[PDB]
């Protein structure tokens, strides 16, 4: 149960206009994003609660590989591509997990 | 400074609009909870049917009491009813806040 993931939680919201787009965005980002180092979870996801809203769901396997994706290349783009579609609520926390619990399954 | 739990699971196509619609109605439940600070149900835009239970929890206790109430257990029944059987969650000790973004 000890680790060293980091967990990043993202929310963000578009308008109906630009948010067909978006889902397409976030989908290809997701796909890159996977593949970076000690990158162990980037998921997409749109909130059922409330259709338009999204979160953007990270595990990382240390801080130092969260670091490594923040300072290479690519982010300020993609900040920029979020932009182009007029999202203007990112939120984006990450956390350092502290224990890793099983809950079930 | 906090207990994050992350939860994946998925239905088949047949029940998955049910699924979604008690995930919802799970959510709506939870999130009046003491020490809930947040409940969200997702949905994979990179796979559809597959859902994400993101939950945000003042401390475990307040995850263990949630955890243990009659009607979180009626809700499990619930998903077995619509034959959900990859239902995993795992909880996290959460540091302080890193603020990204926003």
């Amino acid at each position: 149960r000890r680790t060293t993931m980091v967990i990043s939680h993202g929310t963000l919201s578009a308008s109906a206009e630009h948010a067909a787009h978006l889902r397409q965005l976030l989908v290809h980002i997701a796909q890159a994003t996977r593949q970076e180092d000690g990158c162990l979870l980037y998921l997409v996801s749109e909130d059922l609660s409330q259709p338009g809203h999204f979160l953007i769901t990270e595990h990382w396997d240390n801080l130092g590989a969260m670091h490594t994706h923040l300072a290479l290349p690519g982010v300020t783009q993609a900040i920029d591509a979020l932009k182009h579609l007029n999202v203007t609520d990112l939120k984006i926390t990450a956390y350092e997990a502290g224990e890793a619990i099983n809950i079930m399954g």
